[PDB]
């Protein structure tokens, strides 16, 4: 599974307006390249990896002139440094959620202008297409999506009036939802990913204040169970894992758009300040894939 020369890539993110930058890096020697600019800047975009492709996934680019929110699906090639546009979703779709089951990328939630959706949508790289599949039981926008054992979970998030809780399943040969156990704490723009058999969620938002806080939901016993803290407070970070370590990524909290890298290392149960980011921002997309030729 491990594989030597993976970079952590960043992509976009917000700190006064929406931003283009493609940056990754490397564990191994604690270097950032810079890479091709996105085509358009965006902020509350997703990331994933499909086939050693980086894919960037709706988000809105706040602008001097304009906020627009993004149905657009990019794909990054490290081998060209080079992006190309793939088909669009159906619907706009900014503070969206990602996870990838059998090659396939699911786009969730997110929002389009005073429009929250429960929408969700699956994305064929070879055939290029998207299709609807099964709306979620909630709205949710600033949801964290992550896949374990081929099952894609949606945590938290706000539905437009609330922030979240709840988190629910999507059970692909039955293509349908159902709701699985609260998470103890409300959390909108959490970061969320897998690690061994558990779903985390770190940091986000409960509608007062930006967390600290990071729980797990191990998927047998169906239970959340809060793990040490990050140091940093911090919602709309970014979010990977990598050689069995989670590392969370930039943020805001309230009074400063984070450069902080933290990485939890589940067998020690601590977190470590890693690195920092070439400049502070929030709700960048991330993933991880091989280093650029
Ligand atoms: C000071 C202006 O800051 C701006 C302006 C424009 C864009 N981004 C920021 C930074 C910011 C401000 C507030 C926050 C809040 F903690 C926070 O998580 N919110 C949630 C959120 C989730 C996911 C994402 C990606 C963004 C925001 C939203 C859904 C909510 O629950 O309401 C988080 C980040």
């Amino acid at each position: 599974a491990p594989k030597v020369g993976r970079l952590i890539y960043t992509a976009g993110g917000y700190f006064r307006q929406s931003l283009s930058y493609l940056e990754a890096y490397n564990p191994s020697d604690g270097t950032w390249l810079r890479l091709a600019d996105l085509q358009v800047p965006r902020s509350g975009l997703a990331g994933c990896v499909v086939g050693g492709l980086l894919y960037a996934v709706g988000g809105r680019n706040n602008s001097p002139d304009g906020n627009t929110d993004s149905s657009a699906l990019d794909c990054y090639n490290p081998m060209t440094n080079q992006w190309s546009p793939c088909a669009p979703m159906s619907v706009p779709r900014n503070r969206i959620g990602v996870g990838v089951i059998d090659g396939h990328i699911y786009a969730v939630g997110g929002s389009h202008g005073c429009i929250h959706h429960n929408s969700v949508e699956r994305y064929e790289p070879e055939r290029d297409e998207w299709h609807l599949v099964a709306p979620m039981l909630t709205r949710r926008i600033g949801v964290g999506v992550a896949v374990l054992n081929r099952l894609l979970y949606a945590v938290g998030g706000f539905d437009g009036t609330n922030r979240l809780n709840s988190a629910e399943c999507y059970y692909p040969e039955r293509n349908e939802w159902r709701m699985i156990t609260a998470m103890n704490t409300i959390r909108s723009g959490a970061g969320v990913c897998v690690l061994h058999n558990c779903i985390y969620a770190a940091g986000g938002y409960d509608g007062q204040d930006q967390l600290n806080s990071v729980e797990r939901y191990d998927v047998e016993t169906e239970t959340w169970t809060f793990v040490a803290p990050m140091k940093h407070r911090r919602s709309a970070l970014g979010i990977t894992v990598h050689q069995g370590r989670i590392y969370v990524l930039g943020g805001y909290d309230g009074h400063t758009f984070l450069d902080s890298v933290e990485c939890y290392d589940p067998d020690t149960d601590t977190w470590s300040e890693v690195t920092r980011m070439t400049s502070g921002r929030s709700g960048v997309g991330v993933a991880v894939t091989m280093e650029p030729c």
